[PDB]
């Protein structure tokens, strides 16, 4: 069994800046989900060997999760808010995708996507 190379952190090919509301996005946005009880799941890439899980990286072609995300904030991989929010939101559908309603860690995804969409409801006009 094996996964995967992570999602890329860093390219020099790719654009990228830093703008207010990227800076909201790690701020705010990531930091609070990255602290909830719930967020440990989603802190680094699935390990579908040692979970056992050799059918997630054929349900799940694009994975995402928070600990990608941290990193490309806190490089300012992104060009702008859009392309972060698109990652998170690949997150959480990916973990409905590949289990099932009423599981544990759908109720996780469930909480933590909804302080981000709390959270993202008060994004900041761009500066
Ligand atoms: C480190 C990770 S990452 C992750 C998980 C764990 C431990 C777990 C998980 C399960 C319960 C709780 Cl409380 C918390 C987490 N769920 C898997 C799916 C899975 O294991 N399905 C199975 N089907 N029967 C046998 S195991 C999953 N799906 N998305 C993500 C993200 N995960």
């Amino acid at each position: 069994s094996m996964n995967p190379p992570p999602p890329e952190t860093s390219n020099p090919n790719k654009p990228k800046r830093q703008t207010n509301q990227l800076q909201y996005l790690l701020r705010v946005v990531l930091k609070t989900l990255w602290k909830h009880q719930f967020a440990w799941p989603f802190q680094q890439p699935v390990d579908a060997v040692k979970l056992n899980l050799p059918d997630y990286y054929k349900i799940i072609k694009t994975p995402m999760d928070m600990g990608t995300i941290k990193k490309r904030l806190e490089n300012n991989y992104y060009w702008n808010a859009q392309e972060c929010i698109q990652d998170f939101n690949t997150m959480f559908t990916n973990c409905y995708i590949y289990n099932k309603p009423g599981d544990d860690i759908v109720l996780m995804a469930e909480a933590l996507e909804k302080l981000f969409l709390q959270k993202i409801n008060e994004l900041p006009t761009e500066e």
